[PDB]
């Protein structure tokens, strides 16, 4: 059972999640279930990772089964930048609400606040790779989308890589229906984030935390790329509390007052990483994790920066 942080909404995020990108069809559901049954309530989805539809299965048979009740699970997914177009956005959530056969989303997001080419081809790009952009902006996506709370089809609306450029673009628009209860950004001790996350909590949004165990299985990782998980010092604390280096770099954001959603679709895994509640970092500990910033990304996305509303050029 995790603990919550509360959103400006008064809704209660739970603070530990269950990651489903590259998670494979034939996976994703059992996933789905054993995270349930192992206490998870908040499960964090995408239109992207084109596997809606078997969580969508998942939840709905644990549902049917009195493992848990709609009212206590906590979804979340997020619109991807080829729908910012008004009707796309509709479409696009329409399919989303479908796949997860759910009659309304917790939170819905802004995946990325550069808009692509419209359409359904999800990574439009040139012959070098580079992203094709759109001209519909976020702040049109955010239109569309506050339609979809009106109609009480999502309880509230967030941002995910934005910085607080980008935040503060949102927040001082006029004519502002909701504002964003959170944003989902990279987060883990070679990325602390730790004037993002001020800002947010400066302005009452929350910090969702991904790629905590930084991505590991990331198809571009380089074998020169620092590894969280086989970090010596990081390793050091785990060995000081009897814990995994997962469950360290999953409890740092806990302490941090941060919502953390590691992705697994391994049964033993799912328990170990939300089996962080018996435990508390040092005051020390936390310090010595939060020296280890490097400001690297796992997620830099370079093949966006040419685009107007690339978010990782600002210092936050
Ligand atoms: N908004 C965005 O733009 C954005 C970007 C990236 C990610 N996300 C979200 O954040 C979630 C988590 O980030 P992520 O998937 O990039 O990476 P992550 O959670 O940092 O790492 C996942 C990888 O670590 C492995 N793993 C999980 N638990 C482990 C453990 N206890 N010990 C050792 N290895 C473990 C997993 O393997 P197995 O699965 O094989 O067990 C998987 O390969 C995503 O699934 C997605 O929901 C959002
Ligand atoms: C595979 O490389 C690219 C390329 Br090329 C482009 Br263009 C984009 Br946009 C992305 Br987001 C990626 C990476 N990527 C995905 O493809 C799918 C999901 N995610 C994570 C997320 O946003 O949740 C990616 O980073």
């Amino acid at each position: 059972m995790a603990t919550f942080v509360e959103l400006s909404t008064k809704a209660k995020m739970p603070i530990v999640g269950l990651g489903t990108w590259k998670s494979p069809l034939g996976k994703v559901k059992e996933a789905v279930k054993v995270a349930i049954d192992a206490g998870y309530r908040h499960i964090d989805c995408a239109y992207v990772y084109q596997n809606e539809h078997e969580v969508g299965e998942a939840i709905q048979e644990k549902i049917q089964e009195k493992a848990v009740k709609r009212e206590d699970l906590f979804i979340v997914s997020k619109l991807w930048p080829t729908f910012f177009e008004r009707p796309l956005v509709r479409k696009a959530f329409e399919k989303t609400l479908k796949d997860l056969k759910l009659s309304y989303l917790d939170v819905y997001l802004i995946h990325w606040p550069q808009g692509f080419k419209s359409g359904d081809d999800l990574f439009p790009r040139d012959d070098k790779g580079n992203a094709i952009g759109g001209k519909a902006t976020f702040l049109d996506a955010w239109e569309a989308m506050e339609e979809l709370v009106d109609e009480g089809l999502v309880k509230a609306l967030g941002v995910s890589n934005f910085s607080h450029f980008q935040i503060e673009k949102l927040l001082n628009k006029p004519g502002l229906k909701y504002k964003p209860v959170t944003n989902q950004v990279e987060c883990h001790p070679y990325l602390t984030q730790e004037k993002l996350i001020q800002y947010c909590h400066s302005k009452g949004i929350t910090v969702t935390a991904y790629s905590p165990l930084g991505s590991p299985d990331r198809p571009w990782a380089k074998p020169e790329d620092p590894s969280l998980l086989e970090d010596p010092k990081i390793k050091e604390i785990a060995a000081k509390h009897k814990k995994t280096a997962a469950q360290v770099l999953i409890r740092f954001h806990i302490q941090r007052n941060v919502i953390v959603i590691p992705k697994s679709v391994t049964p033993a895994r799912i328990v170990e990483n939300i089996q962080v509640f018996d435990f508390k970092l040092s005051d020390e500990e936390m310090a010595t994790i939060l020296s280890f910033n490097r400001n690297w990304r796992a997620c830099n996305l370079l093949q966006s920066s040419h685009l107007e509303d690339y978010p990782f050029n600002a210092e936050y």
